[PDB]
């Protein structure tokens, strides 16, 4: 437990990324986060600067046990595309063969 | 397990969500996505279409498991700000009040 600022932080509270990295000032934008296990009933999520800070708002429903799974894309069949082209995207198990419904993904000319 | 094309998909497979909905048509590009229960040594990404078919690439290693937490952002205290910038986001736990490292995110202008 090293001391930051105000309070304590520690190496078991862990923020793999955020969805987005930024947004308007505006705030009440929905984003998501990966993060290491935490209690939902005893979590929360601070945006802050020196002088300022404002909590996040969402509820227990809200944390969700997921997988996350990083990868590269593969590039789309024509490279030459001179409009946006949306594909879809869907997991599929080796040993069966058995898919999940698709997501869109769009690729992008260059 | 019902039939789509040249094979089955199950409810059993689910993609959350792709963390960008489009890029290069160029591929190579590194996104995640979060999805229900998989077996890392069994699964696949796909991208296709009626005529085409990729597969995205990654391994074992880049199948993690992670909690999510959606939220909605606080504003930022000044909502007149004329050029970005760019705070710290971090978790915090409400029953010691220990914190996680911080994570930036900017605020843009209106």
């Amino acid at each position: 437990l090293v001391p930051r600022g105000s309070h304590m932080n520690t190496s078991e509270l862990r923020i793999c990324r955020i969805n987005k990295e930024s947004g308007p000032c505006t705030g009440g934008e929905e984003l998501y986060l990966l993060c290491d296990k935490v209690q939902k009933e005893d979590i929360s999520v601070v945006f802050s600067t020196a002088s300022w800070e404002g909590r996040a708002d969402f509820s227990q429903a809200d944390v969700h046990r997921q997988i996350a799974i990083v990868f590269k894309t593969p590039p789309y069949e024509d490279l030459e595309i001179s409009e946006p082209v949306t594909v879809n995207v869907f997991l599929q198990r080796l040993t069966d063969g058995v898919c999940s419904e698709p997501l869109p993904f769009t690729y992008l000319p260059r």
